[PDB]
């Protein structure tokens, strides 16, 4: 898009930014919903996503990973802490109850991602996160 | 299941899309900050750029923000000279200092833009955006 912004709907149709933007906002709207019914939150749900990938992360690594500011990590792992979900081994880890309640969370989480994906051949889905996966690394200022 | 692996983490289309929606965004309220602009004008700018007219509500939609900050926003560019009220309700259309604006302020965007799209092939970046437009069809709440 060098001589211009994009300027016709078909060319907004055509903006990455736009889309991922538009469906960020989408998506974690209607999975904060959802989350509500639990007493969490966005941030509550992808630490506990990050922490069954990675098993222990420091505080610092949540905040990337999780994608919230860091002070907002450290407290919501402080909360975490005081509710059971989140164990101090500074790298802290899934207890059994937080594993426990990813787990239960799951089906609703995978009916919405099923929802996302209708119309969409595997290859292409495959395709898009290559892509998506190098935008990250392109533009992330940490290297995880 | 939810992804279990570094890998299928690498490939979730979600995880993604919400890394790259916060680092964007940031990075663009950044480099915008100098111009007296933030992510929600310019964003109106460019939606209003193609649209010409839109009204609050649908800005809210397009410009990817709150109802109630699209109207604080699109108050303050009613005195920037950006856009315009117009005569259903809560129409505003942008005027030409806005669009001159936005053509000026552009190639800071499309330096962002060069550098999210490095190593990805035109091919690839077309497929990626009939992926995400599709989503945004399988997911929007508002037909617009």
């Amino acid at each position: 898009w060098k001589s211009g912004p994009p300027r016709t709907r078909d060319q907004l149709q055509t903006y990455i930014p736009y889309l991922f933007n538009r469906l960020a906002n989408r998506w974690n709207l209607d999975q904060n919903r959802d989350l509500s019914d639990h007493g969490i939150n966005n941030v509550v749900f992808r630490t506990l996503s990050v922490l069954f990938i990675y098993k222990t992360l420091t505080v610092n690594e949540v905040a990337v990973l999780a994608v919230t500011e860091q002070s907002t990590a450290s407290r919501m792992v402080e909360s975490m802490v005081s509710s059971g979900l989140v164990k101090r081994e500074r790298v802290v880890g899934l207890t059994p109850d937080g594993e426990a309640l990813l787990r239960k969370i799951w089906p609703i989480m995978a009916s919405n991602y099923d929802k996302l994906i209708e119309g969409i051949e595997p290859d292409d889905i495959e395709v898009c996160a290559r892509v998506l996966a190098r935008m990250v690394e392109n533009i992330r200022q940490n290297q995880i």
